[PDB]
C-alpha cells in the first residue's frame, strides 16, 4: 500500500503544515501537524475542557463506529517549546491520503495548554518520530508510520514541504518526479527516539564551506533551523544590523536587509537554504525589526533541523531495520 496528502502552512510564514487526517467511521477529518520530532498522535475532541476548544475540529469517538477505549491509557506530552497536552486514549481507523491504519492509537486530550488553544488551524498532532518515545502509559502505542510500515511498499515516508505553499508528506514509496539530482543517504541514531543524524558542515551565502560534524534532529514539527552559536553567529554577522536580541528570544535583523542563503551539508552532498527562507517578518505588526530563521541551539540541548532547513529539500524517512535520511534538492 502507500499514501499521498498535501501538507498545507498554516499562515503566510509556514509556521507549521497541516495535513489532512480521517478518523474513524464515518470518517472524521482532522488537519493535523505531522511531527517528526515525537510519537504520539493526539487531538482535540469532544472530551477537551471546553474553556481550551477556541476554533479546531474535534474529534469525537462516540460518533466513530470503530473507537474502542484503550482501557486505563493515559497520555502526557511536553514539547521542547514549552507547550502541553494531555487525556485519554481510543483505537480508532485513521487513514491518510488513502493509507489505512486500523486499531491505530488515538489519544483524545482532556487538557492542551494555552498556545494550542490559541491556535485555531492545528486540530492536533500526528508524531512521525521513533515509537520508543510515546507516551502512552502504562502501555506504550505505535506511531501511524510503525503500524502502516508492514503494509507499505517500502517502509519510507518522505517530507516535501513547501516555501509559502503546499507540499507532499508520502507513505510507502520515493516519488522520483518529486526531486533533482540524486538523494543522498545518511546515517540515523535512534538512541533519543529522533531521527538524528550528523551533518558535514555548512556555507554562508556565497563563502567556503566549513567541515565540522553537526549532529542534529530531522523535526518538521519545529518552525525554524537550530544550530550551534558558533555556526549562527557566523550567519547573522554577514547580515548588516542583525543582532541577537534577549528581550525578543534571539536573532533579529533589519527588515529592509537581503538575507544570504545558508548551506547544510548531507554527506558529500550540499543542501542550500535560500535567503528569503531565513526571513519569519517582523517581530510585531508593523515592525521594522525582522525575526531570523536561524538561532542558536544553545539552550535546548539538541540541534534541529526543522522545517526553515527541510522545506529547502526532498526529504526521505526510511524506516527500514536500519533507519536512514536522505535528502536531495528540488
Amino acid at each position: 500500500s502507500t499514501g499521498s496528502a498535501t501538507t498545507t502552512p498554516i499562515d503566510s510564514l509556514d509556521d507549521a503544515y497541516i495535513t489532512p487526517v480521517q478518523i474513524g467511521t464515518p470518517a472524521q477529518t482532522l488537519n493535523l501537524d505531522f511531527d517528526t520530532g515525537s510519537s504520539d498522535l493526539w487531538v482535540f475532541s469532544s472530551e477537551t475542557t471546553a474553556s481550551e476548544v477556541d476554533g479546531q475540529t474535534i474529534y469525537t469517538p462516540s460518533k466513530s463506529t470503530t473507537a474502542k477505549l484503550l482501557s486505563g491509557a493515559t497520555w502526557s506530552i511536553s514539547y521542547g517549546d514549552g507547550s502541553s497536552s494531555s487525556g485519554d486514549v481510543y483505537t480508532d481507523t485513521v487513514s491518510v491520503g488513502g493509507l489505512t491504519v486500523t486499531g491505530q492509537a488515538v489519544e483524545s486530550a482532556k487538557k492542551v495548554s494555552s498556545s494550542f488553544t490559541e491556535d485555531s488551524t492545528i486540530d492536533g498532532l500526528l508524531g512521525l518520530a521513533f515509537s520508543t518515545l510515546n507516551t502512552v502509559s502504562p502501555t506504550q502505542q505505535k506511531t501511524f508510520f510503525d503500524n502502516a510500515k508492514a503494509s507499505l511498499d517500502s517502509p519510507v515516508f518522505t517530507a516535501d514541504l513547501g516555501y509559502h505553499a503546499p507540499g507532499t508528506y508520502n507513505f510507502g514509496f520515493i516519488d522520483t518526479t518529486a526531486y533533482t539530482g540524486s538523494i543522498t543517504y545518511t546515517a540515523v541514531s535512534t538512541k533519543q527516539g529522533f531521527w538524528e543524524w550528523t551533518s558535514t558542515g555548512y556555507a554562508v551565502g556565497s563563502g567556503t564551506f566549513k567541515s565540522t560534524s553537526i549532529d542534529g534532529i530531522a523535526d518538521t514539527g519545529t518552525t525554524l533551523l537550530y544550530l550551534p552559536a558558533t555556526v549562527v553567529s557566523a550567519y547573522w554577522a554577514q547580515v548588516s544590523g542583525a543582532k541577537s536580541s534577549s528581550s525578543v528570544g534571539g536573532y533579529v535583523f533589519p527588515c529592509s536587509a537581503t538575507l544570504p542563503s545558508f548551506t547544510f551539508g548531507v554527506g558529500s552532498a550540499r543542501i542550500v537554504i535560500p535567503g528569503d527562507y531565513i526571513d519569519f517578518g517582523p517581530i510585531s505588526t508593523g515592525s521594522s525589526s525582522c525575526f531570523g530563521g536561524i538561532q542558536s541551539s544553545a539552550g535546548i540541548g539538541i540541534n534541529i533541523f526543522g522545517d526553515v532547513a527541510l522545506k529547502a529539500a526532498f526529504v526521505v524517512f526510511n524506516g527500514a531495520t536500519t533507519p536512514t535520511l536522505g535528502f536531495a534538492s528540488k
